[PDB]
């Protein structure tokens, strides 16, 4: 055998990540819940209104549009997970805007810029907007007020083929919503087992300030908003 | 858009909560392990016992006081899950008496009363205590006495639709049992895909004092005494 | 009722043992990401091969020597997984070789043999050294430099019932795979739904050293290498 043990001194910036990781565990008290979420709808309706789109907005309609529109649903329908927890000051700060968090892919890395004001945007503008920030992150111009300051997270694990897992808080938030891979599973639809594309959906949320009640259903309004995106229109 | 950051300070009371729940998680080392339990024969026991069971004793027969009586029989079966570890005093304090702390919901919130030495209770004792506390629970009055001192601890997700997360042990113990919602799903009985009402059921555990196989073989213990009741009678 | 408190006194070693647990969690962030391995190929494998690889080596062919030489393929890989995060000098220290500890299990208690440069060794060697240590451990005659400074672990809960959990880092590492029980489930294969032997296996990486992505390929690269074991002679 052999052995050799080369190694590289740990930069300034990467400690620091290292350091505020850390202090991301130390401060909130973190748990998890998962669920499952049929992607026949959405699958459905993108196969078929994909050209016409493409042609109107000049876009690519992927499903991370309805995930980010329907996590801004959620957070609308319960405040206090929108709501932060300061422990500079013992208050709990609430929100009346939303702005969403969405992590992009560069062969350098993944970064993680900010969609301001999610709660009066459409399918449109946010598929738009996500393409702009994905192709201006391929360049490194990306600015620290691009990326500072969201309220919700939603993290892609999904691309890699991953089937469930715990994500980490983003410091200044209370949740975080983790994607995953699709895959067809058997599952039971009126008595009966059949075929569909199925992906499971995990939410790691800050136990201090949400009840568990509250983000089981917090995570089940996700599920019917993204199930069937008609609710969206009715509000319900 | 628009912008506004409300808030509210936290009272005294949440923030010793939230303190407390923090000293949880940096007090025990905890760990979560996973399995399912077919209910296939509670629900056929319910489906008719039923209506006999309400006449005799005026209650309804849920499928909780049999959780309760499985976790008590693993729980006796195997004493070391029943003890707590005292850091105070570098002393592993056993148990001989049993007593569960199941939670109730309330319209203002959720409480966990206590349920005293279940060793020597039938289900239809731990029904009517059940449906005691949550009666005089749902009224204000429920003092300190009556939820001071839990050995184990059930959680109950699954009335809210969650499929599994991770619960969080309550201080004076050393695990939890968080049960979560009954969906039908696909299984193999006999080599052949058959249809079944199942449910996750996930434990955790304070890794310092309970080793692995035995926090194993315990949510194992407790997936065969609910499966198949009779082995309550048993003592196997 | 009754009530009777009897305790025992937590011995040096145990208490070393659970301060050094406690240190493992507040030095690493630690997360979990699962996945599902499809075992027909080594079952079918073994099911055939046992009598002749009985003949030839006087061994029993069980599946710990195929995820053990996946891992360390996978670990080759990727050599990030393999590397350790030292504090006290503030630099990642990478390793060329690999060695992998495995879990044996003793009626007295489980303890965690290593497996010296597993990067050239066969499934016979592995199998070999795995009973060599499993015999030699069964009796107490088990020394220090035969347990110190394993650079990666796999561990066993499956040979309980175990579904799925998540493990924890030995303290000198920066990952751990933990596999669980086999059980028949139903997959979907080719568009249709069959019945399969399945098993979900769970890994826990250090969030600072490792990122998601990373973490996710190489469960990924496992998974692959597990369930067609003609990955490792193509090095793909």
């Amino acid at each position: 055998g052999l052995r050799s043990e080369h190694r590289e001194k740990m930069n300034r910036m990467r400690q620091r990540i290292a350091q505020r990781l850390k202090e991301a565990q130390n401060t909130c008290a973190m748990l998890t819940t998962f669920n499952e979420i049929d992607m026949s709808n959405i699958q459905e309706m993108r196969a078929r209104h994909k050209d016409a789109f493409l042609k109107k907005h000049n876009l690519k309609l992927g499903f991370m549009s309805a995930f980010v529109k329907a996590s801004a649903f959620a957070l609308q329908e319960q405040p206090v997970v929108n709501a932060v927890i300061d422990d500079a000051t013992k208050e709990v700060v609430y929100r009346d805007y939303i702005d969403i968090s969405v992590a992009v892919a560069t062969p350098r890395g993944l970064v993680v810029p900010v969609i301001r004001n999610v709660e009066t945007m459409n399918y449109a503008d946010i598929e738009r907007t996500i393409s702009e920030l994905g192709e201006k992150a391929r360049k490194n111009e990306l600015a620290i007020e691009d990326m500072d300051g969201g309220t919700f997270t939603i993290s892609n694990g999904g691309v890699f083929g991953s089937l469930f897992g715990t994500p980490i808080i983003n410091p200044p938030q209370s949740a975080i919503l983790g994607m995953h891979a699709i895959v067809d599973r058997p599952v039971v639809i009126g008595g009966k087992v059949e075929v569909r594309p199925m992906m499971y959906v995990a939410l790691t949320y800050d136990h201090r300030l949400i009840d568990g009640r509250e983000a089981v259903t917090f995570l089940r309004k996700i599920k019917a908003a993204v199930e069937d995106p008609r609710v969206l229109l009715l509000d319900l």
